[PDB]
């Protein structure tokens, strides 16, 4: 573990201080080619418009499939990712988009066929205007989307850079109610990264002080649901092997994801960023 730290210290020496290392190793990944990568499904005429970005579209191999009989519009299709980890039957993670108007029901049955019930969201809803992702919960209250009615139980803000909000998501076909815990990362721009690294590791932390430990995954996502979404997936994956004790290729961990889901980590200074958001945490652990 502290042996896996001054490991993962070591890579960082050679990948992260290393400019030209940095630079070599995000032109492959640039270039780097998942295989396969179709997403057929995604780009029908039909799917068009549940989908926010045409530069970041589910591959067929590795999409969520909502439970057509259930579904608003009577079909299998979102815009979500399933992610792994360790174990190929139990995804990690679901990153998909920010769900837009038409989405929000299809949104909400993701969550609810996943047994999710830790969300983080990693954008505001505008930047200077520009929409990123629809306000799919209620500000107050009750708000029926489809058949999933989802009530704002609290809400606790702990920084300028992040909160936590408390949903019961009530499933009206079945009478079933689950509460599904939001966290919302406040400072986190359209392709670029918090300020403080700082930050969005105790915002982490306490994502999975709250996760701690669930089979169902957790659901990411921002707008694309690439970029950022992926940079958080990619620093929290890392230390979660750190977490665990040998060897550790950010880059290799990287096209792992990108073979899940096109675009994860949409940036170079994202990616720049990951890494010093690991290193930075390892720095703390080795200090204590
Ligand atoms: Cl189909």
């Amino acid at each position: 573990d502290i042996s896996t730290g001054h490991m993962i210290l070591s890579y960082m020496e050679d990948h992260l201080k290393n400019k030209n290392r940095l630079e070599k190793e995000w032109e492959a990944l640039c270039a780097y080619q998942a295989e396969p990568n179709s997403s057929f499904v995604a780009q029908r005429e039909e799917n068009v418009p549940k989908n926010r970005s045409l530069a970041v579209l589910t591959y067929d191999h590795s999409r969520v499939l909502l439970k057509a009989e259930n579904s608003h519009s009577h079909s299998d299709y979102i815009n979500a990712s399933p992610i792994m980890d360790h174990d190929p039957r139990n995804p990690a993670y679901i990153a998909t988009q920010g769900p837009l108007p038409a989405t929000v029901a299809d949104f909400w049955q993701m969550v609810w066929e996943s047994g999710c019930v830790v969300i983080v969201m990693l954008t505001p809803l505008a930047e200077n205007g520009v929409r990123q992702c629809y306000h799919y919960w209620p500000d107050e209250g009750s708000n029926l989307y489809h058949i999933y009615e989802v009530n704002l139980v609290s809400e606790h803000i702990w920084c300028e850079d992040f909160l936590v909000r408390s949903f019961y998501l009530k499933n009206l076909q079945t009478n079933e109610t689950r509460t599904v815990t939001q966290f919302h990362f406040l400072s986190w721009y359209d392709r670029g990264v918090p300020s403080s690294s700082r930050s969005l590791l105790d915002f982490r932390r306490k994502v999975n002080k709250c996760y701690r430990g669930r089979s169902c995954p957790i659901i990411v996502h921002c707008s694309d649901g690439a970029g950022r979404s992926g940079t958080y997936v990619l620093i929290d994956m890392v230390l979660n092997k750190m977490a665990k004790g040998k060897e550790i290729d950010i880059a290799a961990t990287l096209e792992h994801l990108r073979d899940q889901r096109p675009g994860m980590v949409q940036t170079k200074e994202q990616f720049e960023f990951a890494l010093t958001a690991v290193a930075e945490e390892v720095n703390a652990i080795l200090a204590h």
